[PDB]
């Protein structure tokens, strides 16, 4: 048996597949059983019309097996393309073997298993590329996004697009997500982002009330600031170059969006700007993105 | 020495550049040696356009060892895309071993090998990424196709398409076609063609006179049914959306194609059908897609 | 540690983010550390920018830990993508092992790295899939150029285009030009090259005056040749097919460009043509590029 066909073969029954359907049209990715209660996780794009429309299209977890479960949403993510889903009462559950993304090392060999019954689901091979890596995402009425995320030259593609990526010692790492080099969300980004979703329903993410665009001082420069924003109160204006958020120096605006995400909500944060030829350190205090739920 | 190198260079010998030139034109293609007596495989989209106008191209078949020599069209279908070549009274053939491709496994290591003497010849590196996944294939007026294929992450193209994939043992599990994932035609396939392509210089296929686009009841809509054809005789009317065809289910248009290939031919076979809402079973009578070869 | 994890790591410190700037522009590559006095090779497109508009743009050299100290052009070469860069009085630099490409196999393993603090800067992983095979390449008012390159593939890309391209002993045995298969410069040329660069600033070249197209006789077909050229008083004539240039057969116009280059200046060198059906053997005598320097 080959080194990476037993990997594979070792994970293939914790991945499902997920089909949203409708009277005409028809959605299909990969997941992941997390937990034993029935638990999987798959990418919010995969399932975001289903979410967005839920009077007209039904959501079905296909197992290994072949069984066929209906499926209810938990709790999704648009910010950090998450989503969580549940199946009752199912039993014999191979639970997926969670890893630690912060001991993943650039040149670490990867599998990006897409589900063993999807139509096109696909198994690629490759190794960690690069880390932290921002990047920027964009299928509904869904707000774009960006991610600290795990590149890898494993292909992925809408065949393994919601399947985990695999270290050798067939763990979890990240979540693979198509929304020719490929891309992960970190495993423990998804344990937090998971833990959250089936507790609430919900994640509340830190908000600043700013847009940015990428600058020859390097860094994100800002296009608008929102009036009554934490930005505006914090003395933050257009055209200042953002360099640093928190104790993160950011080198453009995609790195921007993904440093106000680890900032603490409600608690001072110093933002670091080049103004005028001038250096500024400012000081604001971040918003949730949803009050209600804080 | 590494071990790709090894296994790649175990194989150089057995795989020839195949050019079919005019007094415009040149074609380049890769082949395999597969019998001692100079058989060659290779796809039938490299000489469709020698096989098309035979007063105007020659063929040659380049060896390994710099020899060239003059090549013959044995049979070629167009619906495999596989095609065979013969050469004449060459010594010292190395033939390459064929393998069996029902034991390959998503996840074994692949090599897709070119002819080395190729003008843009490859060789490239990955893993088989799934198993009999029918794909399309469109260079003339040959018709289009569909072929239940093995799936690589190792890149196919022009440098070598015709040539074989090659698993760990250097075996032969599929031949490459061209015509970022990769496809081969099964090995298996690839040996019940070509031992009716030696005898006959013919293959004779199943039809049903059908013509179908992909569907919500999810499968292969019938969009034409033609006069005469065994569809008619079996009652298969237009909007029905065939499910399962003999004891194979059908996802869409694309394996369609495939799932009536694989009927004998003049044998009663059923055809599962939903049609307004009801579910019902048909029974067809494959005809020859050529009759007077049958 | 994984077996490409530990290669990846043994040469992080050899490779370093190159940066040029000016008030409105920004470009960032790869290079990597061949000699201990503060040698870094690069290719010539990461550059060019600055060598061309000097009064504009700064470069500077970070290091794997952080380090950012500026840089000087010790000289560059369009027609080889390769240029070389200076740093002066930096200690405990770990300087990059040297390989031979000459030893190299299809079907070796190898890593493509770029440098660890690039912004988006990419490890890859291949093996090399062809040698040396002619390949064009295109960002400023530089000259295009062919190059007789090492074909892998692992994914060259802006993320890693001038650092090294490593075997499995952790060598460096090409440069990674990004100018879905890639390409390296063999480190023999490389060798070559920057010898040269360093001594000199400037290397020198075979031309003949010739400007050629590909070609159903196959070769590269005379377009234009230049009036007082050596072509001319060797007597090549327009429309002329030539097929071999000093010893090396010539397949297509790329492969006419690379065997000027293996010339030598100023000997008499052997030209093959096929002139109206006849095959013409012509002598020429090929001058440098530029006479000063030589």
């Amino acid at each position: 048996a080959g080194r990476f066909t037993k990997v594979a073969a070792a994970v293939a029954d914790s991945v499902v597949t997920i089909e949203s359907v409708s009277d005409q049209e028809g959605m299909q990715g990969s997941g992941v059983i997390v937990d034993g209660r029935g638990y999987i996780v798959t990418n919010n794009h995969v399932i975001s019309e289903a979410a967005n429309n839920p009077s007209q299209f039904k959501t079905t977890v296909v197992f290994n097996d072949g069984k066929e479960v209906p499926a209810n949403l938990v709790g999704r993510d648009p910010k950090t393309d998450l989503a969580v889903l549940k199946v009752d009462n199912v039993d014999n559950l191979t639970v997926a073997r969670l890893g630690d993304s912060s001991k993943v090392r650039v040149g670490d060999e990867v599998l990006a298993v897409g589900a063993p019954l999807g139509l096109r689901s696909t198994v690629t091979q490759g190794i960690v590329s690069a880390l932290h890596r921002p990047v920027p995402l964009s299928e509904g009425a869904d707000t774009d996004t960006v991610i600290d995320a795990i590149q890898t030259d494993a292909s992925i593609n809408h065949g393994n697009s919601g399947g985990p990526l695999i270290d050798m010692d067939a763990q979890v790492i990240g979540i693979n997500t198509a929304g020719g080099l490929g891309f992960a969300i970190p495993v423990n980004e998804m344990k937090l982002v998971a833990n959250s979703l089936i507790k609430d329903g919900k994640i509340v993410h830190p908000t600043l009330g700013i847009s940015t665009r990428s600058v020859n001082a390097s860094g994100a420069q800002v296009a608008n600031v929102k009036a009554g924003s934490p930005a505006q109160k914090g003395g933050i204006l257009e055209n200042d170059v953002i360099v640093k958020v928190g104790n993160r120096a950011v080198a453009d605006s995609d790195e921007f969006v993904v440093a106000v995400r680890q900032l603490a909500i409600g608690q001072d944060a110093p933002i670091e700007v080049v103004r005028e030829g001038r250096h500024v350190t400012l000081t604001v205090k971040p918003d949730p993105d949803s009050t209600l739920e804080h």
